[PDB]
């Protein structure tokens, strides 16, 4: 299996394109997400001379769901 | 007084051997049965009517969003399975939905009711919808 | 003769699906 998310990392808003989506944080509910690592609660991970803002995306069909979710954890590598 | 009424959670649409309960595990397919009870009262013409049986993601009943279960005293709608097998007449209603957790980020789902205790003496309110 | 009932237990699923992960730069 494979979406072929479009992941477009941009200088102020991280930009996921691929029912509801949210963010670990519940808002940012529409799929866009700001770079601000206090935003929609971005993980930042800054391996050494990079930072990475590591998130992920829920894709879940009706606010109650039954047996299918849709857990795409994408992550952003700025220099 | 207090009439007191309470509710548990059995394990097949067998109506015995039920779960003791502490905090249940159940997957998101599977199917619950809870039954509210008129243990400890009258019972002898007393009956128990489901009015307002639902669930909310916080132990507080008071939620900017809950699941409906049953609103108007019977039957929601919206819900693909939902099954009030004998809410009303006797002392003990029972009714059966299948397992959610909601949106958001919190696996904590929990079941709260409204009852009203029907007479069935010249008080014909049999449930009725 | 009205008065309100709740369940003593947590009902927690077992809910899981695809992962998935990606990359970007
Ligand atoms: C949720 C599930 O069913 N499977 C895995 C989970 O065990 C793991 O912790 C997570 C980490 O990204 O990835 C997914
Ligand atoms: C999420 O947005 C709702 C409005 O829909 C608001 O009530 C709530 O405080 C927000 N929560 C967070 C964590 O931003
Ligand atoms: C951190 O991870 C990124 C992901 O592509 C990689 O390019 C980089 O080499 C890593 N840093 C180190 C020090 O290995
Ligand atoms: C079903 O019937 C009774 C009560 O419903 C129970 O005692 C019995 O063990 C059950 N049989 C099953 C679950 O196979």
């Amino acid at each position: 299996h494979s979406l072929q998310p479009q992941l477009d990392c941009g200088p102020r808003e991280i930009k996921v394109k691929v029912v509801i989506a949210y963010l670990r944080d519940p808002n940012c509910s529409s799929v866009t997400s700001p770079v601000q690592a206090s935003a929609c609660r971005n993980i930042l991970e800054r391996n050494q001379t990079h930072a990475i803002y590591k998130n992920t995306l829920s894709l879940v069909n009706d606010f109650i769901i039954r047996d299918t979710i849709l857990n795409i954890n994408f992550q952003c590598a700025y220099p």
